[PDB]
């Protein structure tokens, strides 16, 4: 697959310059986001004798292996007054003593490692991330409780703060194990995640585990007691049997973390076959000039494809019908994917086309990969009467009953309907990454806006009142705005609604972690519902 | 069990007085909320030919079986100036043709049947429930669409409404029949519901389905459309083949549905050993002056028992010892049932007794009821030392673990840890009810109150200043003001956090109905995690 | 089936005189054996408030039930100068709340409740036909400990003490419920027994829990503390928590103990076929003088079956083929049972015939009975030569894999590979009984006698040296008197070879509550070995 | 003590989980006598580990380098608990008591009873009593004696440990290891 792009052509030129514009700002952003809560928390955390949250994830991994974050812009402007880099916590997988786990740090520079609604959101998706994969997770915890000014959003309902120990206790009864590295304090709900877990690590002075904690012991039989006597490394180490190693640093603890995931006594299994890795035959940051950051202009999937694949090999499936969606067979680092994109307007033969794909891939076991650039379903009378819905609800089912992983990716908009028969968020995805010109709403803005102004402007004529085209403007505005703002990656990632928004020159690299890391599952058969013929 | 209460006594009159003005307070809002959209709402919905959604439930069930609705107060005063009496949307268990079956109907007098943010999780609560106890699900479809205005909080994440399309996927492979009625208009997402369902029956002229209503038709292509001809029953009957049902009027399409249910070739087979059914020795209404309204005061959990399993007979286990928690096993309309309720603070001794119970009740596959009136755990340095953290995670991973169905009724506080060791709402019971006197937060008002006197107390002395007592009032007040709000029934319950809350009159016959619906699923075998001893 | 006998022949006579004598001797040994330690022990038991270990058994099960004793003759003269009547432990099968659970009750009036050698083996083998049966045990403990003076056959080996506990954990493991009510003192290994169990019942002031009593406390530390102090009800069910009920006195405890079976949740289902029952067709005290209590003389086994079996019907397998061994189906209480029984001397179509219709019985999953009365296999050159031992390996083989419940009852003789065949003890019968005329041995006694003398009359000619008649009959009659004392049934019973010896008029009932215990758990497919054709 | 027990049902947990094989190394002495751990339910402890070990499903060897008494060594994976293999060396020792404990706890009991009988047991009686049992448990728990009869698989040179560790769990690993039931922890 694959053609050489026209550089030399405006539009390309253009395209690159805004989409270059674009993944500057991404990386600029990241950078503040690095830094956590500042020069101040993090000179104070240093003169503790602790680690920085970031450097522990180091130590922690195996040396010069990469790290795969989640959710890096959870919280970003998310509170009106406070700001929350990374939402308190960093989540991500690496390999420790060549196992694939999830890390769950809780980042004590901001507010203190104090939980966020968007903190309970964060953690929660990487536990449910690590379920799905069957992914050892390592907490390293160092936390300061629940936000009590929000706490209506933390602590009660089904997915919140309680649900993060009902994950742990699960995950434990399914073998996958739970490690938990108390370096910092712990108290209420943080003492439990400790207790909660198979083997745990508590360094000497700096980490504290206590249900209640001294304010709550003074308060209520009026008693004065230092939190390391209270809880401490000493106590539960060699009093209360809490602890099960005793860890003298930071440095120890992360040694102590690796020699405990080594006797693990587990081996990655393939369920797929492999062949050699092959690099993409054209390069990846053409990808600038192609998609560009105009959603109007339309661009064939193909050349994304022909950039992301093992030697540009593409078996193209239905080619010449309903090509409005394009789906085929190819390899990313040897493991075998069957790909679905949008290339136009879902119709009905692309609908029927998707449904046949999805059947086969399911049969063969074969990982699924989704291209989100929609723009609606067709709209017509002819359209209903055959049963577009029908054909749209056909791919809707298909897709969620398959059990193969399943990774999405939003290259363009989202929209509607057309998200959902696309693996949208709601089915379950292994995971979900967007580009940083993605949109993503109900209804485009300007569909909503031509919307109101048709209904407006009829039911003026109907009071008998005149709705002026200065009239249409005016309404149309604020819709347009808000939309457009809603709609942004930024909301949606600030948000827990994607894992991230990553650069598209390193779309390939982190479709070949995540892949790698989904198929630490085995693979289960597929049952489908009834397909409404 | 039980004894006979002081009728004479100040107590039991302040208590009964109280507790009944609690109950005449949630009668009297039912009675509102009962009226839906209101009499010109009405009027105009039944000027159309169609019956009301109360009437229609009516008429669906069979003549004079027990309906349980739930959540009515869905929504109650969750929208400042907006008001979406029991969130726009009715739903409940009820037998249809000797089958029992979850309903879920969209309320067309509210904001035309539009779907708020609390809509959409009311109707993912009602699906969960179908799917944990393999019920069917019966649609009345009458809906006009999401809320353009809150679109943020109903289409983009997983537990929106996309995610009510993905349950009835997996809901349809898993042979739990999925029936839709379309009594009404549906468009955009709602057109997919009934193509979604196993079958589907729509009314010849009400019924509307289309993918793109008809003033998107306008906007994207220029014609003038009506609904019926581009949707319809005749349309999807006869040509678009989506209809599998073609019904006259209401009353027709009911009848029809009722015949779809008997002919899905299902019966209930009991997992549990039965015994005859036996009314309880004391009267139910004594439960007002026993438990009144005042959570400060304490009662023995053991009167509530009394007055709601078959005879009050009750074999407790482990009576003696951790005597601030009481198990014991009971049968409840013939069922067996292990009882766990609080009786104090909980300490060590209460969570172990408490995790020796529910592994008895998971290896004779028992089910579980949970009666919540906590205050905390045990506050002291020494309790710490003991490991009385290591000793309520044990509980809770217990009861996370475990596969019995579970119900949990809150009957008083709830506050903190000691809400997850006793199922909460996080820990996936079949169902979660709260009496009109019920408080649950992350801690109690005066706690949060009390803490934070302290630490400003102190931290004034640290910077010199002082906080004197009319600044101590000062900080209390707005603190105990919020978590009083924010731990009512009717606030817990406007959200979706407690599937109803009940009279407590009514506690025995709603537990009834729960278990006998929680039996149509088989009980699986327990496995548990690592029990850190 | 079936024939009168001729009362007044002689033959009948002469044998009737002679089994009612045996069955007369055996009545008035259980007398003895009932009474336990004695008049001076059972004084001083009553004097301490506390039931008999027979009257703990009366009140325990249900009013009316028969109860299923096992090895009433246990140590029945097997230790030299020391009376241990039923080997110091009570076991049978009995109906509690309606569920058939195995009682183990020590005798406290017996030694005190020491265990010796014998008091292990028999407990050891009724925990066995719980966990093959799926039987409730139901631990009635007050013991001693174990025996010093024999602590090298208790202690040390597999079979030996540590072995209950290993059976406790197993069973309980399968849910197969372990109850243990403590009435009287339990120390060193037997206050495991209450700890092991799921759940627990412990008298006020008779039961005394301690790993170390209280002689072993004073050595160790030189402390005095009574036995209460140190174990006891109140610190047990209040402060240690090892008890989970507690009762007032031996009454209560048995009462409390019904309680705990209810509430196991069980329903007895049947894997067999069932018809109602009939009686058989002819007395069963006639088999007196059919059979008698000489074996040399010969009868027809189907007498015995005549007498035993519904209605005295019976369908004959293979009749004219392989005579000396009688098979066919029958029923016994309604139960479907397949019968093999001996008719004279082993040949190879005799058990070409067996191993065939073990085959057709665990094909259909219907139970076996096997009646020993054998005399040797065929011995002759040509036989050898056809492979008897061939033969003979194919029953062997069939009946070791067979999955089918499996009785034997030893009506005769029982020696050499005859006894494999036909389900000796070593192949796992699910019950072993033996008439009062039985005996068992590896040779007859004459056989050995017979070959010795013709062994040592050879070894003098050898060595030239002659062996007169008299030097004959001095070698034959003590090898004569040794197989005598040791075929004996008393010797075979006294050690737990067999589950008890029982009356031949009591066969059909025996046989009726033993297949019904056995139908407790349900039958698996049987998987055989390669057949040696 | 109530400790070591819970440590050790914790532990044998974690092992059942991966499916790990498990290596007893028996010393024993006994369990902590006193008021205040029976009190604390030391029996209960004990039981649990007794309990965890039984259900173990992975492939268990035991090995006695010492002394192997009474409860102490049902909670260690005795031969009644079916360990794979089971070895002694050749200075270990295995009764239902020490010998010594047998010899003071009949000293004490016929002492008290020769005082409720009001007759005198002088310190020779002490003796005269002590010596008999004494010799019958070291007869009895020498591991020749033990081995004589086959409560164990073989008496092996401490320099060959690790030879026969070797050879025996390779042997064992020829059957796939089994998932882990486990019956109530009473906790």
């Amino acid at each position: 697959l694959g053609t050489q792009p026209d550089l030399g052509s405006a539009l390309y030129q253009e395209n690159y310059k805004q989409m270059k514009a674009l993944v500057n700002q991404l990386h600029e952003r990241v950078e503040h986001i690095k830094l956590g809560g500042g020069e101040k928390a993090r000179a104070l955390h240093i003169s503790r004798g602790k680690l920085l949250p970031r450097e522990r994830i180091d130590n922690l991994i195996d040396p010069g292996s990469p790290f795969l974050e989640l959710s890096q812009f959870a919280g970003y402007q998310l509170y009106d007054n406070e700001e929350v880099p990374g939402g308190g916590i960093i989540t991500g997988i690496g390999r420790v003593s060549g196992v694939e786990c999830m890390i769950i740090a809780n980042d004590a520079t901001v507010k203190g490692g104090a939980y966020y609604p968007v903190t309970v959101k964060k953690q929660l998706r990487a536990q449910e991330i690590a379920m799905q994969n069957r992914l050892p997770c390592i907490y390293l915890v160092d936390s300061g409780g629940a936000y009590l000014p929000r706490q209506a959003d933390v602590f009660p309902d089904r997915d919140h703060f309680g649900r993060t120990f009902y994950n742990q206790a699960i995950m434990s009864s399914k073998n996958i194990a739970q490690i938990a590295v108390v370096m910092g304090s712990c108290t209420a709900g943080g003492a439990y995640v400790p207790a909660m877990a198979d083997e745990n690590i508590i360094v000497r002075k700096q980490g504290t585990i206590f249900l209640a904690g001294p304010p709550l012991v003074k308060a209520a039989t009026g008693e004065e007691v230092s939190a390391e006597d209270l809880g401490g490394a000493d106590l539960h180490c060699r009093k209360s049997g809490v602890s099960d190693h005793w860890a003298l640093d930071d440095h120890h603890a992360l040694h102590l973390t690796r020699k405990v995931v080594r006797n693990l006594n587990y081996q990655k299994k393939l369920d797929v076959t492999i062949e050699p890795s092959e690099e993409p035959l054209f390069p990846a940051d053409e990808l600038y000039g192609i998609v560009g950051a105009n959603l109007k202009r339309s661009f064939d999937v193909r050349e994304v494809i022909a950039r992301i694949v093992d030697g540009s090999r593409f078996t193209e499936f239905k080619a010449f019908y309903g090509d409005t969606l394009v789906t085929g067979f190819a390899r990313i680092f040897g493991y075998p994917v069957g790909i679905v994109g949008n290339n136009g307007v879902l119709f009905s033969e692309s609908a029927k086309k998707g449904t046949h794909f999805v059947q086969l891939c399911c049969q063969r076991n074969i990982p699924l990969l989704f291209l989100q650039n929609i723009t609606g379903f067709m709209v017509g009378r002819e359209y209903e009467a055959e049963g577009i819905a029908k054909d749209g609800a056909k791919m809707v089912a298909a897709v969620a009953c398959a059990q193969v992983p399943k990774i999405t990716l939003i290259i363009g908009g989202s929209y509607g309907a057309g998200n959902y028969g696309m693996c949208g968020r709601a089915y379950s995805p292994r995971f979900l990454y967007i580009w940083p010109n993605a949109r993503i709403s109900v209804m485009g803005g300007e569909q909503a806006a031509n919307v109101l102004a048709t209904i407006t402007k009829d039911q003026r004529a109907r009071e008998g009142k005149q709705f002026s085209s200065a009239d249409e403007a005016a309404l149309k505005e604020p819709i347009i705005k808000k939309f457009e703002e809603e709609g942004n990656p930024y909301y949606s990632s600030a948000r827990v609604w994607d894992d991230g928004i990553i650069d598209p020159a390193d779309t390939r690299l982190v479709l070949g972690l995540s892949f790698s890391a989904a198929l630490n599952a085995p693979i289960e058969k597929t049952d489908f519902g009834i397909f409404r013929m």
